[PDB]
């Protein structure tokens, strides 16, 4: 089975709905990261009330330092959220 | 629904099975990228017979230039594969 076919499809929907919420048509704006953290990753990621973490997360994820998260690094954000929930249960 | 819960779970399985195939326990080695492209992304991504593209993809994905793809950029790879299948259908 292509487990990756589930993710690629599950994200293109949440990626385009948010990245496409505003901007040209495929770029992530803070109003999505903070809104996506409180709306999507709100069951696994605490709903930040201050973009502050979103200000720090961008410092760890923003590679071009654009203050925004294109699709290449935006995914890398879920990976940073997915990695914490993966190393935690596997805490040797 | 947390569509992202599907991806995070769908990847932790393919991410740990490959990233955990060899190495410490959570790092991606070429033997996974080329093997993951021919085994997982083989229905959407052509099965490369030459790591050559994997040699070029790493040049576009490897940020630390480690010749390997940690979990933060490894995900960014699927995003580069997911983005091509997302902008193609949305080719205005
Ligand atoms: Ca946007
Ligand atoms: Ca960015
Ligand atoms: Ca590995
Ligand atoms: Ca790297
Ligand atoms: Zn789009
Ligand atoms: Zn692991």
């Amino acid at each position: 089975m292509s487990e990756l076919e589930k993710a690629m499809v599950a994200l293109i929907d949440v990626f385009h709905q948010y990245s496409g919420r505003e901007g040209d048509k495929h770029k992530l704006k803070k109003s999505e990261l903070k809104e996506l953290i409180n709306n999507e990753l709100s069951h696994f990621l605490e709903e930040i009330k201050e973009q502050e973490v979103v200000d720090k997360v961008m410092e760890t994820l923003d590679e071009d330092g654009d203050g925004e998260c294109d699709f290449q690094e935006f995914m890398a954000f879920v990976s940073m959220v997915t990695t914490a929930c993966h190393e935690f249960f596997e805490h040797e």
